[PDB]
């Protein structure tokens, strides 16, 4: 081992099922199970808290690429912010608006992750 590929080697073993997690996402389960999405090892928390540890301990495109995805606003809201409870995400899914954009920007960067993969 090297913690460099540790790190990568969680990743890879985690992010795929975050991502077929997420893939399955629509605007009712989002209005549903996001306080469940955002705690523990829910699929937006997990995929969360891994694209960020590539963001803070690799380098290199795949730096960048997490990086990105990370700040990708979610209706307005960086996708960061979406693995947290009682913020904005927690706000916005609290106001009634229609969850099926939300929900499919979400699916859109778990489809992303697979660059980390890639680059991986």
């Amino acid at each position: 081992t090297s913690f460099s590929d540790s790190i990568k080697q969680l990743a890879a073993e985690t992010l795929p099922k975050y991502m077929q997690q997420l893939n399955s996402l629509d605007a009712e389960m989002l209005q549903k199970n996001h306080d469940q999405f955002a705690t523990g090892s829910g699929p937006l928390r997990g995929s969360i808290t891994q694209c960020q540890g590539l963001m803070q301990f690799c380098g290199g495109e795949l730096q960048a690429e997490a990086s990105a995805i990370l700040n990708t606003p979610v209706c307005g809201i960086p996708f960061s912010q979406w693995g947290t409870i009682g913020g904005a995400a927690s706000a916005y899914v609290a106001s009634g608006v229609d969850l099926t954009q939300a929900a499919n920007e979400i699916k859109g960067l778990a489809q992303q992750m697979q660059k980390l993969l890639s680059l991986m």
